[PDB]
């Protein structure tokens, strides 16, 4: 009768403004913070209109066709966004549509830099304004993070403004903790993007898939039922959030886990501390919780899957019960698999069926169908002991360096910094992943790996540079890792055009921290091998390190210019014959 009272019954004002305030940032990515806060407020004194009598003018109205009004006024329409002042002309459900459609994954705005004293005045002289601001620029960044979850993000960037701004240094306390928060955030945006991606690209039924696996690797002791009814009730949260209703989201979110935590005797048993919590909390306990100890009392699945005569009647019958089935026992029995590998070898199956069932003498054929995996887990494996070893030996920075290499081959029309941004991401999946135990790292990898390669293909998106990205990205949800691991040099490319500035370092890099010395390293070992994409692994390892020493040595010196401006044109020139 009114969903916008209902929401904020449920929810409270809290977290209703909060949600409300990460939506716009996300739909008006380019709108000033103080626009939008009073847009909040604005929508937020309705809710409680309207939650007093939902009978009042306008109260039955639609979220969109509320929210999307609410949007649709705010100054300066056309100059600062473009493309969405043409939304505001539509009516819903087209407006909402259009608004979605044009959410910006790369609006590239200044990196986000604490400033520890003036931002402790700022956390003191008033929090909520504080603490809003960081819901904005993190949702302004990420347009479709989780947003439920953002909330717990700020309630963590809370706790550590709070015991870092009191003590004698704020600045050597609170930076460590900045940093650790924004590895989590990235990793979260990363996590859901590629849930919405599947959704845009591969539909519901991809994301289904996707959860049953995961869902059963996570909860080996819970029925098919009941993973079935998780995966439904999770399937629609997220659906709602990847399309913008995250007030909906966040409350059937909430309903979810209470649900999990009313019956995690018949789900996991750890979930234990996770529904000792409030909301926030355990909804992302629940949401990262460790994967429960294997039953006892596995089947085998042979006799039921490979064996059986009855196995195409049983699959004609309901092929999607039978598949989902198959997918849940094979996924609960292998958490050292990944959900990507776990979804192939289903597709496999199913494969193996259609082919099989069609054919003169079906349980003949479908008698192999076990076998048919092995190839499809030694193909990781091989990948995942290869990439581990080479890290192991030669560190983050070479192994990046590697990566940086071996995907500039692949797809050198790619602009540098994003292939730098990838090679950087994919060598730390190597830091995190290559330390677990041995089987927990090829999931740790091929997950990460997924979460990676879709930021890649968002990008491709928005600047569409190869074909042979565009295929990767389209052809298969659960093939991606495959298909761009079988990509090789380009040979469509000609080689970029040497110039030589692009080479050319001068002193303004020996300012530069750690980090941000190696990226340009790392940019124009990219751009040599744009230049020379026949270059040798070693030969790039070479003129690279000559590189690094030239630079380590002039920013050594008295006269950093003069050294960088005598020996720099010497390393340019000589390390073009090094190469090819
Ligand atoms: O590139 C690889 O796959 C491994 C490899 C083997 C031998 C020598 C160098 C490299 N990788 C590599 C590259 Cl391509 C550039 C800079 C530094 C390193 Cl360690
Ligand atoms: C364990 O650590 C890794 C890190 C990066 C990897 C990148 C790739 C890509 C897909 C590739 O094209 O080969 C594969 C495996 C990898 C394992």
């Amino acid at each position: 009768k009114s969903e916008i009272a209902h929401r904020f019954n449920d929810l409270g004002e809290k977290h209703f403004k909060g949600l409300v305030l990460v939506a716009f940032s996300q739909y008006l990515q380019q709108c000033p913070f103080e626009d939008h806060v009073k847009l909040v407020n604005e929508v937020t004194e309705f809710a409680k209109k309207c939650a007093a009598d939902e009978s009042a003018e306008n109260c039955d109205k639609s979220l969109h066709t509320l929210f999307g009004d609410k949007l649709c006024t705010v100054a300066t329409l056309r100059a600062t966004y473009g493309e969405l002042a043409d939304c505001c002309e539509k009516q819903e459900p087209e407006r909402n549509e259009c608004f979605l459609t044009h959410k910006d994954d790369h609006p590239n705005l200044p990196k986000l830099k604490p400033e520890p004293d003036a931002q402790c005045a700022a956390f003191q002289e008033d929090p909520d304004k504080f603490l809003g601001k960081y819901l904005y620029e993190v949702a302004r960044r990420h347009p479709y993070f989780y947003g439920p979850e953002l909330l717990f993000h700020a309630e963590e960037y809370k706790a550590d403004f709070t015991e870092c701004c009191p003590a004698d240094d704020k600045a050597g306390c609170l930076i460590p903790k900045l940093d650790a928060l924004k590895e989590r955030i990235l990793l979260s945006s990363a996590k859901e993007r590629l849930k919405c991606s599947s959704f845009q690209n591969f539909g519901e039924r991809a994301v289904k898939a996707w959860s049953v696996a995961r869902l059963s690797q996570k909860f080996p002791k819970a029925d098919f039922a009941e993973v079935s009814k998780i995966v439904t009730d999770l399937t629609k949260v997220h659906k709602e959030c990847c399309h913008g209703d995250l007030l909906e989201c966040a409350d059937d979110r909430a309903d979810l886990a209470k649900y999990i935590c009313e019956h995690q005797d018949s789900i996991s048993g750890k979930l234990k501390a996770c529904c000792d919590k409030p909301l926030l909390q355990k909804s992302h306990c629940i949401a990262e919780v460790k994967e429960d100890d294997l039953p006892s009392d596995l089947p085998a699945l042979a006799a039921d899957f490979a064996e059986d005569k009855e196995i195409c009647k049983h699959y004609k019958d309901a092929k999607d019960v039978f598949l989902g089935t198959f997918l849940y026992e094979y996924s609960r029995r292998h958490p050292d698999y990944s959900v990507s590998l776990l979804l192939r070898i289903a597709k496999t199956y199913e494969a193996t069926l259609e082919k099989c069932c069609a054919e003169a003498d079906p349980p003949a054929c479908y008698a192999t169908v076990f076998d048919q995996f092995t190839p499809l887990v030694e193909e990781p494996k091989s990948l995942v002991k290869k990439n581990c070893d080479l890290f192991e030996e030669v560190g983050e920075y070479d192994f990046q360096n590697a990566l940086i290499v071996r995907y500039t081959k692949k797809a050198p029309q790619v602009s540098t910094p994003t292939l730098v941004e990838i090679g950087r991401t994919l060598g730390k999946v190597g830091s995190r992943c290559c330390k677990l135990p041995e089987s927990e790292r090829l999931p740790c990898s091929e997950n990460h790996l997924a979460l990676a390669l879709n930021r890649l293909c968002v990008l491709h998106e928005k600047t569409p540079v190869s074909e042979k990205i565009t295929k990767c990205c389209t052809d298969s949800l659960a093939e991606r890792r495959p298909c761009f691991s079988a990509l090789e040099l380009d040979e469509g490319y000609v080689p970029k055009e040497f110039k030589a500035e692009t080479f050319t370092f001068h002193a303004d890099i020996c300012t530069l921290p750690e980090d941000e010395k190696q990226i340009k390293k790392q940019s124009a070992l990219a751009e040599l091998v744009k230049h020379k994409p026949k270059a040798t692994k070693e030969q790039l390892k070479t003129v690279l390190g000559n590189f690094s020493a030239f630079v380590a040595k002039c920013c050594g010196a008295e006269d950093k210019e003069a050294c960088f401006a005598e020996e720099g044109p010497k390393l340019v020139a000589s390390s073009q014959l090094a190469l090819a």
